[PDB]
RNA sequence: GUUUUCGGAACUGAGGCCAUGAUUAAGAGGGACGGCCGGGGGCAUUCGUAUUGCGCCGCUAGAGGUGAAAUUCUUGGACCG
């Protein structure tokens, strides 16, 4: 918990993957090489509601948990990489990381580079569901 | 009583004469030639993510899914990286 740096001339960095769906969403911290983790909190980890855990405040308190983490153990600085569901399913990312960065900003963590690295398939296998697709 | 004018017809050779003898190349068709064009066809080769499973590492109690839930998988480490 305790370590030679420099606080006021540099910053120490590190990369925060934000994997947002549909049904929930992901706000997980690791190192620069993404190999060591920082801390993990999700949607469900604030709510207990199963209707809205991919609620925009969810991602909101799990992001200030989160934050409030990383100032504890010493990480002011990070590189977002932003990530939908992928696959074959949907492209568009969930409804839980406008407020999750928003709610990383507004903590004091400083935002280095910004990016979606999302798994874009060029042909994959096939979608779940009939040829007519799922009528409701 | 020979052999003639008393004469009915097939075939071949030499020369001359013919206005010597073949209508066109269809905004018909076929074919040749030259420069190309094309997710046209067959065979071989090569690449790209994505999906699933498995091996290892790290921290965690939830993850998945729905209009809403459960069946489903989880401290024997799920999910995420």
């Amino acid at each position: 918990s305790l370590g030679p740096q420099v606080a006021e001339g540099e910053n120490v960095f590190g990369v925060c993957h934000i994997f947002a769906s549909f049904n929930d969403t992901f706000v997980h911290v690791t190192d620069l090489s993404g190999k060591e983790t920082i801390c993990r909190v999700t949607g469900g980890m604030k709510v207990k509601a199963d209707r809205d855990e991919s609620s925009p405040y969810a991602a909101m308190l799990a992001a200030q948990d989160v934050a409030q983490r990383c100032k504890e153990l010493g990480i002011t600085a990070l590189h977002i990489k932003l990530r939908a569901t992928g696959g074959n399913r949907t492209k568009t990312p969930g409804p839980g990381a406008q407020s999750a960065l928003r709610a990383l900003a507004r903590s004091g963590m400083k935002i280095g580079r910004i990016e979606d690295v999302t798994p874009i398939p060029s042909d994959s296998t096939r979608r779940k569901g009939g040829r007519r697709g799922r009528r409701l």
